[PDB]
């Protein structure tokens, strides 16, 4: 049901992590353990990871231009409430769409986009040189998230508890996105990302020959993405050192429990949740921030037209400002609602195909994440018992149910239910607000 069922996504992610660990052990997980200090950067043959600088990078550009955040978020939109998510610049079919989070679009990966593949591989230490640039991007992106979140929301120095958790989640989303970029699972197709993926395909080609000194990855260049298994194993071997680079900045926050409980101990499991589901949960959080802000504008502009003995005549300025505030509310909620209808339809299509595709049968796929989505939903349906057409006992059968099980929608005010029925008053996309239906009419 959309409207107590246990939340199990995180325990499912733990299962995916164990499977990746054991499968890497059968191959060359041990030969892929890297150390940034053992790499060579800009041909320099000469401590704490939190002291990594711009010199420990193979960005092929001059000083002050080879930073990881170089030229990112020129309009300061990354963490501004109300920024509209836009579709990927996929020009081939456009039948398939996934909305890009503003945090992801302005991610600090510029050093990785402008790598010199010779400097990374010519010395035969591409395993260690790649980790240095990944750790540099992870640390600078985490630092930029903390500062720009406080800037774009004008957060005073005593940060509230809910804003600290929101910042901690954003850093976990960035850690998961970076793992999907390295492994080739990331869904954003763009000019800069195509160039970035091209560098990794050359680097990991040399890596396959670097550790080849039997071959545990025969035919891995035939996989899609190229070197799929070798890149999954490299991530398993070094994912914790990547999160350690992000912990250098998270320790400056005071909250240490809740979603911030990985700041000083442990490694989060977000990188094993399919990216299409992570972005949906992030879409719902930022929709609720926009909705709550627009709702406050409606409470103040229409405050006078609420009581039968108010101060709001049907032609005066208080009624006019209230009707104009209702019009702006309906327009913003409607355009966000159009995005949700495409998101929830794709969710349901993948969920239905998961419980139907047998061992030897398949629907064809086509999407970059089809296999990862079907496998995740199959293991979810196996635990919950929802394996036939007709079972409506699990909330995970709809996107709205997934949000209410795993999402963070406490900031939605009065309009909190992401499903219509089971029409309703507390529906998030209700065009006439039940509390202000009469206020907009004066």
């Amino acid at each position: 049901p959309c409207v107590i069922y246990p939340a199990i996504a995180n325990q499912m992610a733990h299962q995916m992590h164990e499977d990746a660990q054991t499968e890497a052990s059968k191959r060359g997980l041990a030969k892929l353990r890297a150390d940034a200090k053992q790499g060579i950067y800009k041909k320099n043959r000469k401590s704490n990871i939190c002291n990594i600088t711009l010199q420990h990078s193979n960005d092929s550009r001059n000083g002050n231009n080879g930073g990881a955040c170089t030229g990112k978020d020129g309009n300061n939109e990354r963490f501004k409430i109300g920024t509209e998510w836009k579709i990927g610049e996929k020009v081939e079919t456009t039948d398939t769409d996934a909305y890009i989070p503003p945090r992801r679009q302005h991610m600090c990966t510029s050093n990785l986009e402008n790598l010199n593949v010779s400097w990374v591989t010519e010395d035969g230490k591409a395993i260690h040189s790649l980790l240095g640039d990944v750790q540099l991007a992870a640390k600078m992106d985490a630092d930029e998230i903390i500062k720009r979140y406080k800037k774009h929301n004008t957060l005073t120095d005593p940060i509230q508890q809910k804003d600290q958790e929101s910042i901690c989640r954003a850093v976990r989303y960035s850690f998961a996105d970076l793992g999907d970029i390295i492994r080739g699972r990331d869904l954003w197709e763009h000019g800069d990302q195509t160039k970035l993926q091209g560098h990794l395909q050359i680097i990991f080609g040399k890596i396959k020959e670097e550790i080849k000194k039997n071959d545990k990855y025969k035919g891995d260049e035939k996989n899609n993405p190229p070197y799929k298994q070798l890149r999954e194993d490299w991530w398993e071997a070094n994912r914790h050192q990547v999160w350690r680079a992000m912990q250098c900045e998270l320790k400056n926050l005071k909250k240490s429990n809740g979603d911030c409980h990985y700041n000083s101990r442990g490694t989060p499991l977000d990188d094993y949740i399919p990216q299409r589901l992570r972005w949906m949960v992030e879409w719902a959080e930022w929709f609720c921030k926009m909705q709550s802000q627009e709702y406050d504008k409606l409470m103040k502009q229409c405050s006078q037209c609420m009581s039968k003995g108010g101060d709001c005549r049907k032609g005066d300025v208080n009624c006019t400002s209230c009707e104009q505030a209702c019009e702006e509310y309906k327009k913003k909620i409607k355009k966000w609602e159009k995005q949700w209808n495409k998101i929830k339809d794709k969710y349901e299509e993948l969920y239905l195909q998961a419980k139907i595709a047998f061992a030897g049968t398949s629907f064809g796929g086509g999407d970059r994440d089809y296999q990862q989505m079907v496998h995740f939903f199959k293991e979810l349906q196996k635990v919950t018992g929802d394996t036939t057409l007709g079972d409506t006992t699990s909330p995970y059968s709809t996107a709205a149910g997934y949000i209410h099980q795993e999402g963070h929608v406490d900031e939605c005010t009065e309009q909190t239910q992401f499903c219509k029925n089971r029409e309703d008053d507390n529906y998030t996309f209700k065009d006439p607000p039940p509390k202000y239906a009469n206020a907009c009419k004066c």
